[PDB]
């Protein structure tokens, strides 16, 4: 069978591919049709249908698995799109993770004879982080920080070396936002969650503006000024609260000016947007800043899709980190961060 | 001159007025007439102009304050209409906290030989805490919490001393959320804070929905079904998410499933406002449950008036804090629990 790893999350299937690159003539004999149907539809398409996408860009080729050398893909598309991909499965071993293995477990089944193995969450995302830092990316560190956060004419992407990597606070941005302290390969607990994550970004965004896509709200924010609807501390005080360390540019309240009729009517939807990206993602920071401080954990790591394409949110995170922890914490981002429980999930496949 | 104590907060303007009930014949006479006016005005009447109110139910009467008795009155208005305030000022020692002392410090003194001394807004919060704690609410508990308040048929208000009060976690929810970690009488520390509080729920509210005030608010979001606009673990995984002991039921994603464009069609105003309330409410007991963790507090007690004339919130909170902490913290509130900057304020004029 070919070698698939699968996370079907609540808003985005993810899925890790093993080409093999080894083949030998013999058995590439020993090949049924479909099986090399599927391995040439799948490396000679970047998009599959009208949804489906291949991040090229994140491929590790020469991969070594399971004693065999390929290259490792990486797909995603919409759970909503999930009765698509069966429907093109009807007309193997599957290792799955995410909430989508449990609640469409019936639905795999209708693929006759295939076998569906869930596995856990976030157990595959711990095994297919590590394992991921461990391969390297094309001998390219994973793991990366903003060196400087806070001087933006300084402020640059930089390697970050993840060989002891423990311990680790892992903070994973999907739809809501689940947190993990990683103590040892083995040791290792969900802290606590938010539910105020990729999900209520995009579902405000859509309903403040009318956005369609992500890519959208994204763009709508980078142009907006989120000061036109948040309320902060100098609009309280005229200034910093020099009692307690606050500067006047803090968020005092997320969309406090919108309780003015006058400010609602002259507000940007591109400010709206802005206003819920930088609303979501402080909190997210602001909740991975006090679990590390109770898990007294000074590395956190930030994966999931919600920072896909989507350098404010990381360089915000970056900055309001290290910002409001003193120098204390460090935000550590990853270039696979989407897919670390597919990936986890395929690493299951030799349990079975 | 009369006492009074004023918070200026970004959003309202809270009053603390101490009427003398034991004016002699003689101190009657020596009164000029303009303080006479006012005693009358405000004594006299409930709501000033179009947007003051007087809180009647929350009078302490027959209070021995500075040694004389009188009766302890509680106003508010918005902080738009202070201009209003300060003309009719024109046409006194003012002890005065929140942001706005700072802010309009330079409009107070339009008022001629005024004398304004700004106080700690959080200091003025502790000391007003407690001083009205212990002078009881005419008699009765000004402290209270809801027994029981995981089973609807049981959970009622009831009341809890707070005889020795420390430690206590203070979570104050105002504009934003400022959250007070207070170990005695002279040592308390600011936490931390969120900019998810009560201007969000109304800004948010208003934009959504196009209510145009707070009452309407809470009217609209007590009949919406929140779970219209969030998604449910149970839309992830289908059921219960056992091996991290999350219930079916709870929030996965806040205005997740409104990243769907046929829901955005069919939500209800009352729907999205019962999922903004219920999004901001979780949230700020989430903060306030880690903020306890950390600190090492069990007693946490909400105030500011994001919670007046909002049993919903208030009976989210007790639920929530109480079950997400497996019955180690306990949720309390306070019957004066937007005034007690106004009175810590008060309490500051012997000290001028
Ligand atoms: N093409 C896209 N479509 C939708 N959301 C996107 C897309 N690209 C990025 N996102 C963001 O990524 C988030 C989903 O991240 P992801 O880590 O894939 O979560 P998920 O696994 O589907 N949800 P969960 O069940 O909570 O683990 C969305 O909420 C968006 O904020
Ligand atoms: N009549 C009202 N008008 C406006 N907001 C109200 C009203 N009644 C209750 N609220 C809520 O109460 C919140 C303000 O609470 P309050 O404790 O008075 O804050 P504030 O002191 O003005 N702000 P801050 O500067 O952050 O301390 C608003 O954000 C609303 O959620
Ligand atoms: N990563 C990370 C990260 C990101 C943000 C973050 N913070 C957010 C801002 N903040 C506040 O306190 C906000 C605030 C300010 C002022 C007042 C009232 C006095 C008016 C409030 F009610 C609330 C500190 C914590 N912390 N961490
Ligand atoms: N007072 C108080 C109080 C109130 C609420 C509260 N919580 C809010 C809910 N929550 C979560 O983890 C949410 C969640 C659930 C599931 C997933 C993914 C698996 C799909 C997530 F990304 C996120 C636990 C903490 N905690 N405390
Ligand atoms: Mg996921
Ligand atoms: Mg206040």
């Amino acid at each position: 069978s070919p070698w698939f790893g699968m996370d079907i999350g609540g808003t985005l299937v993810k899925l890790s591919y093993f080409e093999p690159i080894d083949i030998t003539a013999e058995e590439e004999q020993e090949e049924v049709e479909s099986l090399k149907s599927i391995r040439k539809y799948l490396t000679s398409n970047v998009a599959y249908g009208s949804t489906g996408i291949r991040d090229v860009h994140l491929e590790l080729k020469d991969l070594t698995l399971f004693g065999r050398r390929g290259n490792l893909h990486f797909i995603r598309f919409p759970t909503q799109d999930l009765p698509t991909f069966i429907q093109m499965g009807r007309d193997t071993v599957l290792c799955a993770t995410g909430g989508g293995a449990y609640k469409f477990e019936k639905d795999f089944r209708t693929i006759g004879n295939l076998h569906l193995h869930k596995l856990d969450e976030l157990d595959c995302l711990v095994k297919g982080l590590l394992y991921i830092d461990s391969v390297s990316f094309n001998g390219q560190a994973e793991c990366y920080y903003f060196a400087n956060a806070s001087e933006p004419e300084r402020c640059q992407k930089m390697p970050f070396n993840l060989d002891d990597p423990y311990p680790l606070l892992v903070v994973n941005i999907g739809s809501g936002v689940s947190i993990l302290a990683v103590h040892s390969k083995d040791n290792y607990k969900r802290v606590t969650g938010t539910s105020l994550g990729g999900g209520t970004f995009l579902g405000l965004c859509s309903l403040l503006t009318g956005c369609e896509s992500f890519e959208e709200a994204l763009e709508m924010a980078s142009k907006g000024d989120s000061t036109q609807a948040d309320k902060l501390v100098r609009d309280i005080y005229g200034g910093d609260y020099e009692r307690f360390g606050l500067p006047g540019w803090a968020v005092a309240s997320s969309f406090g000016n919108m309780i003015y009729k006058e400010k609602r009517e002259s507000v940007s939807k591109e400010d709206l947007a802005r206003a819920t990206l930088v609303t979501i993602t402080n909190n997210i920071g602001s909740v991975a800043r006090m679990c590390a401080v109770n898990e007294k954990i000074n590395r956190v790591v930030f994966v999931g899709n919600f920072l896909r394409v989507n350098t404010l949110s990381m360089k915000l995170l970056a900055y309001a980190l290290d910002y409001w922890s003193k120098g204390q914490l460090k935000a550590l981002f990853l270039e696979h961060e989407g897919y670390f429980g597919a990936v986890g999930a395929l690493l299951g496949l030799p349990n079975f």
